[PDB]
């Protein structure tokens, strides 16, 4: 099942099996 | 287990253990 | 539980209880 995102104070989006940083888009 | 986002029709990103509105980044 | 996003190499965010493409909000 998908896990919690990193406990790192960064926003993530979902892409295939990954949490990916929103800052890679914006 | 990761819980659902608010049932409000808006886009949320995952930031640590919180759903945060995408619009706050825009 | 929140399921996996569509496995297609595109970024998704949560909109209520569904995964919706990030691009649709930008």
């Amino acid at each position: 099942a998908i896990p919690e995102a990193p406990r790192d104070x960064q926003a993530y989006v979902r892409k295939t099996p990954e949490w990916v940083l929103l800052s890679t888009f914006l």
